[PDB]
């Protein structure tokens, strides 16, 4: 039997150096986790003791932390090329700086093929991309071969920014005739690395035939066989087994996010490219692995700049930035309408003859914002300004939630009103009223929304059967705050932007803000 | 007797065609006047005739078409240089580019000195500014010599975009020092130049002692002595006769706007510099006077590159702009919004700690909107587009009201409610509540303005006793639409930038813009 070891990244976003436990930053350096350089060592390490390695990243390299902001992927090329990646698919995030900002710093820069099946181009920019990915690799490995399928979600539209010049098919569809392709080709070990989600990630299993190994992201999905190592709640088991139509066992695997784990599953195959076992775990990247030094002083040189960056003026303020808990966690107040008015810029996407935007509404809890900025330093406002405001490290995510929900999340929000607790819910695209004078879960007595499916957005009454897109933090995606109705009633999620990041880039456009208190929220 | 010729202009503002007979587009080439092609023609005339002759401009020739918008004052530099100007004095509007869009092309460029005796600089400016504007010029004229002192609106810096490095003194406290200097150096005769308002020029030919004449500005002040040409009303004889305190009569002169009128003005001097007497006339400058053929030419070459920025991309919108009639003489509508919210945008001036900014509300008669702009032509908005919308020529003026006054504008925008009719007020930093079920001039059963005297702005009830800056069409400031409250009891007005301009301005800022109906307008 030819055993393969199997070692694989995904959803690193940013984090390049490494964390807290909660992947936001690391302050107790005994206790922190991750990062590439402490990745180095163990990647190292095995590559010493096992014949048949292959590393390999599921996607979203792109957005997280100020590394992107400065760096713009250079540092996604550099890293990956020093721990010598075998292979990458192309994730959402990728395309957050469009075509261009995908093409240069990290398809010309990789010393490893980036791959994505499932991606087309047309007109002038098919010329210019063509062969800056490809659709699948095969890569030696020891005295055999191995191909590797690289698949994107084809929500990448909505998720993203892609242009308009870029197709993502149906992932299935895309990635069947090329493996059937490689069949043809005598390669009989084949892996698809790519980057739509464990839901995806099991139908490519069970339906694709030839594939022998699912390699996925997007999810942040983490798979454990055993007692956790960590405060990560399996899904599943390392690997997820599923049954293909062609009656083979075919593993599944993923390994949550942001460097804090490394995917290490172990795969024999017989001489005809049949797997007859499969098994493994992720690795916790854990203060017992030391960071390799070399790596961390590169760390430490490339930090220089982010410093730096890091006290630069942004863009300029005229009014006060009045994030205190007096007012956010009280009242609508104008630090809040200027995150969740970011929030919705982030979020602008292309857009067909049936919405103006896919997405107008935006939520954020008044206990997420944890500063004011004055405006009395000549109006200047810095990241380091912002990083006080947004400290958590988080994103500003996409989910779809019934009007029923989205009024419970709004019942929640003053339901135990007057004690400066963290639920009250700051807005964009919407207009609340609540009367006080009511019993808990029945306050709201006016809750408008504006309209994504019309040419002039306007506000209508919210309907508790549709389901609304909404911007709003991981935090509250995952029930934080006492949100248990977002977590357990949402219909889709998908994770979006750093916090900081989205609110930077908004201030960095407009130049000089100004945001009021305009009677989103009242009393009645 | 020593007799000078004194033509002059003001507040030209960019009409370097021929306009209509309201300073519009011209439409019937039969009926234009003004532009600069038969002002030429008429200072050369008077040129032929009279042997003193000086050719003044009293400030604001930046700011009104699409010539400013695409050469940024050369075309002033050119076409003043082309007639022979004399002398200018700076206007509020030679500022709207900042100091640098001033410096360069029009200080740098002009043949002809350019006058503030009021304006100084401070820090490194004060060394790149020195002695590219002047506080006088002493002019040969024949065998004499002519002193001419300039001025400019001390409030300049409400009305323009000057910048913190200059300051505005007090016009007569900077005037007389520099009067009394040219005593000294022999010079007998004095013209004032300069551009603060008729009011102030009154107070500067009372005070000023030495002052002979003063040729004013910034108030569009139309002077005639007998039956007035065309349609202007004077507001007093050609020359306001001002007694000054040390007992002489003292000639103010203005000449309305637009480049319509040539003021003339004859004055006959004494050995001594005494004024024996003046008299005098604004010239029409109608078809009967011939364009200058190669002025004309220069024009029409010109005009090439206007035509095609016309055809430009500004920016885009994801959204329709509806600014048709049955939105916006019925009810909020986007365009109405998107308008007002161009119009604070560019009312933004420089603060200190007593306000985020000096005005922060806006009205926008529907009347004045006539066209929307489809976002389906891949939503490219160009000036041509916006000229559908604002085809009428005018500026976003600067006035003072009471809310007294504001109460009964928002009365009179619904007092005949639902027959589509002009008056009905689109807004801005104003909310407003209408109950139609009420008596006509008893509609407004809600009306809450943004604050200015804040840090973070809010909505407050409007005060009536109180003085409120608001943004609005020049046409209204002149009781267009039957709000001849505005008219009658407005306490300070400023005219503003062109309206196309405005808009434009800010859509290009924006990049990408998506106004909603966000309810500044509701009905109960
Ligand atoms: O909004 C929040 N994010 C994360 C934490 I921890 C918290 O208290 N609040
Ligand atoms: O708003 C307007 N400006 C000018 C004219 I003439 C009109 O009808 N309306
Ligand atoms: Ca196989
Ligand atoms: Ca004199
Ligand atoms: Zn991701
Ligand atoms: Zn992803
Ligand atoms: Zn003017
Ligand atoms: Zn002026």
């Amino acid at each position: 039997p030819w055993e393969l070891t199997i070692l694989h990244t995904n959803d690193v976003h940013s984090r390049l150096e490494q964390t807290s436990e909660d992947s936001s930053k690391c302050v107790d350096a005994s206790r922190c986790m991750g990062g590439v350089a402490r990745l180095f060592t163990k990647v190292q390490q095995i590559r010493r003791a096992e014949p048949n390695v292959l590393l390999l990243d599921a996607g979203d390299q792109y957005q997280g932390t100020i590394w992107f902001t400065v760096y713009k992927g250079a540092e996604v090329a550099h890293f990956m090329n020093a721990l010598r990646y075998d292979a990458m698919a192309l994730g959402n995030h990728e395309f957050d700086n469009g075509v261009e900002g995908l093409i240069e710093p990290l398809l010309k820069e990789a010393k490893f093929p980036i791959l994505s099946a499932n991606i087309s181009a047309s007109g002038p920019l098919a010329s210019q991309i063509s062969g800056l990915y490809l659709p699948y690799k095969v890569l030696p490995v020891g005295d055999e071969v191995v191909g590797i399928v690289g698949y994107t979600s084809k929500e990448t539209p909505f998720l993203s920014n892609p242009g308009t010049n870029l197709v993502f098919e149906d992932e299935i569809t895309a990635l069947q005739p090329e493996v059937d392709k490689l069949k043809t080709l005598n390669v009989n070990k084949i892996i698809a690395l790519g980057h739509s989600g464990f839901e995806m990630d099991k139908l490519i299993a069970q339906k694709v035939r030839g594939v022998d190994v699912v390699v996925g992201g997007h999810s942040n999905t983490f798979l454990y066989t055993g007692n956790p190592p960590s405060k990560e709640v399996p899904a599943g088991k390392y690997p997820f087994i599923v049954t293909s139509d062609d009656g083979r066992k075919v593993p599944v695997v993923q390994a949550y996010a942001f460097g804090k784990y490394l995917g290490y599953l172990k795969i024999e195959f017989d001489e005809r490219g049949n797997v007859i076992s499969s098994h493994g775990n992720p690795i916790l990247l854990d203060s017992s692995i030391p960071e390799d030094p070399s790596i961390k002083a590169d760390i430490n040189k490339w930090r220089i700049k982010l410093d730096d960056y890091s006290t630069q003026e942004l863009g300029k303020t005229i009014v006060y930035l009045d994030g205190s808990s007096q007012s956010c966690r009280f009242r609508e107040c104008n630090m809040g309408n200027l995150i969740c008015d970011a929030m919705i810029n982030n979020n602008l996407r292309h857009a067909d003859e049936m919405f103006w935007n896919h997405v107008s509404m935006c939520i954020l809890n008044g206990g997420g914002i944890r500063s004011p900025i004055d405006e009395r330093n000549d109006g200047t406002i810095t990241w380091e300004n912002l990083a006080a405001v947004l400290p958590f490290g988080g994103t500003f995510d996409l989910v779809q939630l019934k009007g029923s929900t989205l009024k419970k999340a709004f019942e929640h929000s003053v339901h135990r009103y007057g004690q400066s607790t963290g639920e009250f819910l700051q807005v964009g695209g919407i207009h609340v009223v609540y009367d006080l004078s009511r019993k808990p879960g029945d306050r709201v007595v006016k809750l408008d929304v504006l309209c994504t499916s019309c040419r002039v957005p306007s506000y209508d009454p919210l309907k508790m059967d549709e389901v609304y897109k909404v911007i709003l933090p991981n935090f509250l995606a995952n029930g934080g705050d006492g949100f248990q109705m977002i977590k357990d009633e949402l219909l889709r999620h998908d994770s979006g932007d750093q916090d900081i990041n989205v609110v930077s880039t908004y201030i960095s456009k407009m130049k000089v803000i100004y945001p009021a208190v305009e009677g989103r929220i009242k009393f009645s």
